[PDB]
């Protein structure tokens, strides 16, 4: 089978391995307390994220120079606070400190043990859009075990550019057809498949909190489609 | 003193963290047995290193374009076999297999525990000349703990280029004066100091085998000078 030819597994990080919704809720509640406000961060996080993607789509479309993911979020925070008329309640230092949330994310309950099992049999690596320094911090904070840390910053191009997937080929040292790409975002796997990798979709229905409705429907072209990393490890590294 | 200003520590890998002398001797015993040869791998070790050094110097001087470390060694192996009249004895496949030795290097006895102690208090990273895939392989083979793996391949230029040290700043996210550079090679530390990092020299007197006389003498400009990673961790993560 193709499962026996896999040598390396590359993982998206934000969303796929770690939760950012509860970190934002926690960070925003410490802000609500220290400044006596009552902002609904459950809705604010969706607002922030929607501003981020507009700016990201402009970078991808070439309408704007390359900029690191954390800096996109930092600038969208300025727009978010202004569209809510709190620009003068938040100094730059408070905005900078609120934006550090992206480097302190929570492992999903299945992530660490499943990553550890996979590391015992494969070469494992990150491959996400975020900046290298942010992913270094996220991986360290959440205790994720990986053999390598790669991100799109090493290509100064964002997914779905083939140059991002070529980073795994060049820097892990394996051809595309021996790398499994793991993500909870379908467009990432669609690009990885076009590039020649095998694909594994992970359902993360809480990625945007309890109220959003996440697309977790199957696709015929996935190679694997799992609920969580326990199932992923049990599929690729049967333990008993 | 300055140890609470440090946020990240960057490590050279080949030599500093891992031994590459015994892996050559080990690979050579296997070759000798397979082919019925009696090659002197203690001497071939040094000859291969010397050929590598000449080729790397030509890259740094701009006489030949940037090429990955393992490919420099692979080309030097062809030259080495030609000098010893062995080109008919070794096929391309056999040379390729012999050259995998550079991804199969062994931790010095002190490396794993020292790295673990440091990672508990600092962000730790590799920063070496070798290719990314080779350092991924060496770190996994020797079980070295790191928070990040960076190499000069990410700049396509070799030490002492400032572009290499800038990788640690850009990709770990700390300014140079909060990064400590650890190496057993003085020229690397000299460049890192000029770039703005703190420096820690680790003496590796067996790096070239039991007969060589390695420069491990103290220098006034080192921030730290230690004999192994045990003493390195003792200096930076006390009690």
């Amino acid at each position: 089978t193709w499962r026996d030819e896999i040598r390396a597994i590359a993982f998206d990080v934000q969303g796929t391995c770690v939760d950012f919704y509860q970190p934002i809720l926690r960070a925003g509640q410490t802000v609500n307390a220290a400044k006596g406000l009552a902002l609904d961060w459950a809705k604010l996080s969706g607002e922030w994220r929607d501003l981020y993607r507009v700016a990201l789509d402009e970078v991808i479309a070439g309408k704007r120079p390359w900029i690191r993911v954390d800096r996109i979020y930092r600038e969208a925070l300025d727009v978010l606070l202004d569209r809510h008329g709190l620009s003068e309640a938040f100094s730059k230092d408070e905005r900078d400190e609120l934006n550090t949330v992206w480097s302190k994310l929570d492992a999903w309950p299945d992530s660490v043990e499943g990553l550890a099992r996979l590391r015992s049999r494969f070469v494992t690596s990150t491959l996400s859009n975020a900046g290298m320094a942010a992913v270094v911090a996220v991986v360290k904070h959440a205790g994720l075990p990986f053999d390598a840390l790669l991100t799109a910053e090493l290509a100064h191009s964002y997914k779905p550019s083939p140059a991002v997937y070529q980073l795994a080929v060049d820097y892990l040292g394996y051809p595309a057809d021996t790398i499994l790409m793991v993500a909870c975002h379908k467009y990432d796997l669609k690009a990885a498949r076009a590039f020649g990798m095998r694909t594994a979709f992970v359902a993360r229905p809480l990625e945007f909190g309890p109220a959003a409705k996440v697309d977790v429907a199957p696709e015929s072209w996935f190679d694997l489609h799992v609920d969580n990393f326990t199932q992923l490890a049990d599929a690729l590294v049967p333990a008993l």
